[PDB]
């Protein structure tokens, strides 16, 4: 943004906002994965203690 | 690679990395759905076996 002007800035502004968006997606993805396997040892774990 | 020159072969290499990084993902996100479902499975066979 300093150094290029914004005809030239946008170009690449695009990319990183791709690949910045792809890799959030990734993430929260997993996140989603991890939180069942987790919810399923709580589960036994409240029948344990019940 | 052979009937390009390198600066019209990347046009179109650019193309093919993003193509097969996508199908990878893919895949492996629905290997770890299904090794999840197996889990639960082998564990309850554990139980019947116990």
């Amino acid at each position: 943004l300093s150094r290029l002007d914004p005809p030239e800035a946008e170009v690449q502004i695009d990319r990183l906002i791709t690949g910045r968006l792809q890799s959030l997606q990734t993430y929260v993805t997993q996140q989603l994965i991890r939180a069942a396997e987790i919810r399923a040892s709580a589960n036994l774990a409240a029948t344990k203690m019940s």
